[PDB]
């Protein structure tokens, strides 16, 4: 029975969020993409010898703290935390996104990746050693990644998966 493994791509709107999910399913750079759309994205793929099919929530639209959008990102497996190299605020925002992920799945070791987007960027903002620090004391993988030139990409998502097996 193929495996299907749940994945939920969050962080502040403009990080790229759409742009890295349309850029692992559709292996191409979409700059305009509406930014409230919220949409599900499905690919089977071979992860270490392994037949298996991606399910992903690429997430968008307002907060919500209701019991209905908890139980929705319930469901989520594994979680992409992006956030983009030439923005602070989205950097800090990371610390809110995994204590809301940690309440909703009422866990400590919820398989998670710190993802630094835009690093194809000159006008960087935020240290690699500074990000490589915050995934240390949480204790997961950061991929820095470009959904423009499609640099860690596949690896974001394929490190998410290895998390999810390993958990
Ligand atoms: N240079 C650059 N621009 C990017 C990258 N990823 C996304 N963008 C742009 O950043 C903006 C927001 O991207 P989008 O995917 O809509 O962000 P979201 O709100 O997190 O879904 C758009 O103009 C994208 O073209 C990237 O890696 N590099
Ligand atoms: C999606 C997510 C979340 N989104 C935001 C957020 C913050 C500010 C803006 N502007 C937009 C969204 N913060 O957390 C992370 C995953 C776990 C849960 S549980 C839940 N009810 C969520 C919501 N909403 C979430
Ligand atoms: S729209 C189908 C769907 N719903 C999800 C929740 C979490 C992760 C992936 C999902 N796809
Ligand atoms: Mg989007």
């Amino acid at each position: 029975g193929m495996t299907e493994y749940k994945l939920v791509v969050v962080g502040a709107v403009g990080v790229g969020k759409s742009a890295l999910t349309i850029q692992l399913i559709q292996n191409h750079f979409v700059d305009e993409y509406d930014p409230t759309i919220e949409d599900c994205y499905r690919k089977q793929v071979v992860i270490d010898g392994e037949t298996c099919l991606l399910d992903i929530l690429d997430t968008a639209g307002q907060e919500e703290y209701s019991a209905m959008r908890d139980q929705y990102m319930r469901t989520g497996e594994g979680f992409l935390c992006v956030f983009a190299i030439n923005n602070t605020k989205s950097f800090e925002d990371i610390h809110h996104y995994r204590e809301q992920i940690k309440r909703v799945k009422d866990s400590e070791d919820v398989p998670m990746v710190l993802v630094g987007n835009k690093s194809d960027l000159p006008s960087r903002t935020v240290d690699t050693k500074q990000a490589q620090d915050l995934a240390r004391s949480y204790g997961i993988p950061f991929i820095e990644t470009s959904a423009k030139t499609r640099q860690g990409v596949d690896d974001a998502f394929y490190t998410l998966v290895r998390e999810i097996r390993k958990h």
